[PDB]
């Protein structure tokens, strides 16, 4: 049994991923400005320092999590400055009981929250790739989706076929018509090889 | 101008796409982004896109014949059709760039246990074709990938090395917790010495690969 909450200025994002799931895990979304303590539902603030964009508030967050989170929480806060989730990492956190996903701007949410959950809670800042996002939320999708789908309830793959046999010109490997399936996988494993080579020689070493 | 078409048998999963930069973007009128049922090209009552592999092996690959008519309708010589795939070419800040100048992305997101290999093959007969991952993790389809490369994209689009460090903003003490005076003191050499130190401390720490270290 596990339960997600996710707190974002942009609820509606979440909502088709919510309902998708099947069996009720739960998955809350809560709005941000549910949080904030002035008419004009003030989330963000300029940095201190000087610099372009805005840092978001730590009393409106701190506040948010105060609500959210408890003792037991693992709080995931996806950050371009994160470290790399894995699939090691959806593999982790599927066994959890509670996890709140703190979505923010690119810009970043004041250090201080981090900080303050950390002395409390388990707080994780992850970064799901390298390529910037402008918000949390999209990360939030692909790491609810990473870690659901593991919750009860190396090199490449190589090409799959299925049918007709011949499609535009195309044919189907005769291997994978054999009968033969120790040559089948030996086949898809130099297909393997051959493909983390070409694309992900990190991979290999 | 850009044009993004999305093919998926889920088409409502592709509305989060309607909020934040994505939504902004479609409505300033910078990129139209379609979303298409794949459904939509089957001719059996059940609507069936996928079948058992060849070979052998657990799960269903998609049927090339329903994304071949898709594609067939959908893209031109000019379009760059995107695969998410988990066994894909990285999809780096640098693809982002270079993506965020084409005129016509078509996105094709695939489930089950894949799409059959004659669907890329075919296509790219006729125009470009990327199959990308998005990272090592286990996603159930390419649906949030796809969300994720046109959120990346669309923020580089005319118009819309080290970690970042820690960012701060009011008040200056917060629960007994003090923004670094550094910060506070407006002496722009020293400030960006601070950052530039927190950032590869940062960067050390948490991403020493793009230091040019191990793990
Ligand atoms: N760029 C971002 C901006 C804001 C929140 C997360 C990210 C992120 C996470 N993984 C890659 O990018
Ligand atoms: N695992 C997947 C399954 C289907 C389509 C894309 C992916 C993917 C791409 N990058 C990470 O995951």
């Amino acid at each position: 049994s596990m339960k997600i909450d996710v707190v974002t200025i942009f609820p509606e994002y979440l909502q088709p991923v919510r309902q998708s799931l099947p069996g009720k895990v739960d998955v809350a979304v809560h709005d941000l400005r549910r949080w904030t303590h002035d008419v004009h539902k003030s989330v963000d603030d300029s940095p201190y320092g000087g610099g372009p964009g805005m840092v978001m508030k730590p009393t409106v967050w701190g506040d948010a999590l105060d609500e959210i989170c408890t003792s037991e929480t693992l709080l995931v806060v996806p950050t371009p400055a994160g470290y790399p989730f894995t699939q090691e990492t959806a593999w982790q956190w599927s066994t959890e009981d509670h996890l709140v996903i703190a979505c923010g701007r690119y810009e970043g949410i004041d250090q201080r929250v981090a900080d303050d959950a950390a002395t409390r809670m388990r707080v994780r800042e992850v970064s799901i790739g390298d390529y910037v996002l402008n918000g949390g939320e999209a990360a939030a999708l692909v790491i609810i989706e990473a870690v659901l789908r593991l919750v009860p309830g190396s090199l490449l793959e190589g090409p799959s076929y299925t049918r007709p046999p011949s499609w535009r010109g195309m044919d189907v490997p005769p291997v994978l018509l054999s009968g033969d399936h120790a040559k089948i996988a030996a086949w898809r494993a130099e297909q393997s090889r051959q493909r983390t080579i070409e694309r992900r020689p990190d991979l290999l070493g």
